[PDB]
């Protein structure tokens, strides 16, 4: 995260840190807690990873130092890509990971509500994105976990800044005309939360941009509620 401060213990308990053990132990991307064995994440992520045998999921994380070998974690049972997926840049930037067990609820951890179809058209006035994140282009993984409020951009404004790409309504950029705030390398995967009516929505995942915080260049997010259908059917299987 560009520009953002560091987060409370409990602030985003639905924000978790996705692991890989392959070659050695690294945080890989960040992710959602929207149900009991369900992780909300970006399709991209997974690019190289042949099997979910060498993924950890940890919840209630606040600093990655709380990580060792003796720590806690979710096994990942299965990865769910959309099967629309080529790249980041082309959209379908969703994936689920199904855990192995059950996540507990409680002041730790905790899930997002997704948002809901019929407020598609609210506007959305206090969105924050978070994750371990370098803090510019070369940089490392922060140990504390970072927010920073983003305005959400129209899809006009976002495409008249990405000249040369097609930028989707199953897309949704965020970011400061003048740059200074964004989400950078390590924090894909994680979420766009967005506080209405008191409850936190999960409006986007964590994608791409060119740069990081750069003028006129807006965080693109995937648009989850163009994909609340999609979430259902994957974990709402009969
Ligand atoms: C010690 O542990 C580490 O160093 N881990 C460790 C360290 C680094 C990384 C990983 C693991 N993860 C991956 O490589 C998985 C595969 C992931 C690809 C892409 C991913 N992109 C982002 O996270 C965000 C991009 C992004 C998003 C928005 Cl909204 C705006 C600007 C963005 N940026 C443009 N340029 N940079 N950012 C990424 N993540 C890293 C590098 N790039």
């Amino acid at each position: 995260i560009v520009g953002g401060t560091a987060s409370v213990r409990g602030e985003w308990p639905w924000q978790v840190t996705l692991h890989t053990t392959s070659p050695t132990q690294r945080h890989l991307c960040g992710g959602s807690i929207i149900g009991n064995q369900w992780i909300l994440t970006a399709a991209h992520c997974f690019y190289g990873v042949e099997s979910p045998k060498i993924l950890r999921v940890y919840s209630g994380i606040l600093n990655q130092s709380e990580i060792k070998e003796d720590t806690s974690f979710f096994g990942v049972q299965e990865i769910i890509i959309h099967d629309q997926y080529k790249m980041a840049e082309s959209g379908y930037d969703i994936a689920l990971l199904k855990l192995e067990t059950t996540v507990g609820y409680g002041d730790s951890q905790r899930p997002i509500c997704l948002p809901s179809k019929g407020d598609r058209n609210v506007i959305y006035t206090d969105c924050w994105v978070t994750g371990w994140g370098y803090r510019k282009l070369r940089d490392k993984i922060q140990n504390t976990l970072q927010k920073a409020k983003i305005p959400l951009v129209t899809n006009e404004e976002c495409q008249k800044r990405y000249r040369g790409h097609k930028i989707t309504h199953k897309m949704i950029c965020a970011g400061y005309r003048e740059g200074g705030k964004d989400a950078c390398k390590g924090d894909s995967g994680g979420p766009l939360s967005c506080k209405h009516n008191e409850v936190w929505h999960l409006v986007g995942i964590t994608s791409w941009g060119e740069g990081c915080a750069q003028r006129e260049r807006p965080g693109v997010y995937t648009n989850v509620v163009e994909y609340v259908d999609w979430i259902l059917e994957k974990t709402q299987a009969v």
